[PDB]
């Protein structure tokens, strides 16, 4: 009754026995590397956590991504296909997913509008509407964590990367510690007030900016000065760029953007705003390259840190 009751979660040789190990994708505590099921021969991304340093604590936060990966399953979040335990090693086993980056990908682009940005923006608040019903919080939207299913025609915007995310108490708020990423951390996390489902729609407010004029509506090369702007919520829409886009693209980032947490739009709500919900007649179809082209240098800047 030990391995009749844990099941699938029982000790095992499961990875090591039905899969074959390849190249390293990523790394971070853990590696991401691409990996082939033998029996039904398919491929797939395991992440691979050793086991055999970590304190209680980091048991389980492991526990706690294996148990919100499983819980999710949508067409625009990456699905785990199986958590297995080993005796030194976790593996979490993913989707692979191909496309790269959504922001990789618009650049490449012959024609780019608000229409597409509001497709993305569509695709990516379906996938955060889904897990703040299922009170998961994922704390660091962002576009390394935005990704295409594949390099196909019609390939999903998927959300990647559930390492940061939170389990919340319905609708309640909680100090549920400082983590996330510069650019896109929301007022109430660098307040330290309590936070919740909120600071995903701020993140995807950012991102939203970002799709439109190709930089981002934060930024200070002193971080203490940029946190200081984000908690004013010092953004604005320069011209030339932004006299071209449409006053609901406007509408619908000032809701997103709001300092307030508690009258911050959620995504239920900007999945119904008419930008988003009636793109076809709301959004512009004009190309934006200048766009494009800010995309590109934001592409880059952000390759040349890392
Ligand atoms: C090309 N690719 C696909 C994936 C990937 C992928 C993930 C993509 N990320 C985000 C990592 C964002 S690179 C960063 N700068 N941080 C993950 C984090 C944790 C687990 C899995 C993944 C996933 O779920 N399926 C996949 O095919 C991946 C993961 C790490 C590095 C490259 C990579």
């Amino acid at each position: 009754t030990e391995n009749l009751y844990f099941q699938s979660m029982a000790t095992c040789t499961r990875f090591t026995d039905d899969y074959q190990l390849f190249e390293e994708l990523g790394k971070g505590f853990s590696v991401v590397r691409r990996c082939v099921k033998k029996t039904p021969t398919q491929e797939y991304a395991a992440k691979i956590i050793n086991t055999k340093k970590l304190s209680a604590r980091d048991h389980q936060k492991l526990e706690r991504e294996a148990r919100i990966c499983r819980l999710l399953k949508h067409p625009n979040i990456v699905r785990l296909h199986d958590s297995i335990s080993e005796e030194g090693f976790h593996y979490l086993v993913f989707d692979l997913v191909t496309g790269g980056e959504l922001f990789e990908d618009i650049v490449a682009r012959e024609y780019y509008s608000e229409a597409d940005a509001s497709h993305c923006i569509h695709q990516i608040l379906e996938s955060v509407n889904h897990i703040h019903q299922h009170d998961i919080v994922h704390r660091d939207l962002k576009p390394e964590n935005l990704l295409l299913a594949s390099k196909c025609k019609g390939a999903a915007v998927k959300l990647a990367d559930f390492g940061l995310a939170i389990e919340v108490q319905g609708e309640q708020q909680a100090w549920f510690g400082f983590a996330g990423t510069p650019g896109y951390l929301s007022p109430e996390v660098l307040r330290k007030d309590p936070y919740g489902k909120p600071v995903d729609i701020w993140a995807c407010g950012v991102i939203l900016y970002i799709l439109l004029v190709g930089y981002p509506p934060f930024w200070d090369e002193d971080q203490h000065k940029l946190y200081q702007q984000i908690k004013a919520g010092a953004y604005d829409f320069p011209s030339p760029e932004w006299d071209t886009v449409t006053p609901e693209a406007k509408n619908l980032i000032n809701q997103m953007l709001t300092i307030n947490p508690a009258k911050r739009i959620t995504a239920d709500q900007a999945l119904k705003h008419p930008w988003v919900c009636q793109r076809s007649t709301v959004a512009s179809m004009m190309h934006r390259q200048e766009t494009v082209e800010c995309l590109r240098k934001f592409n880059a800047r952000r390759k040349l840190k890392g």
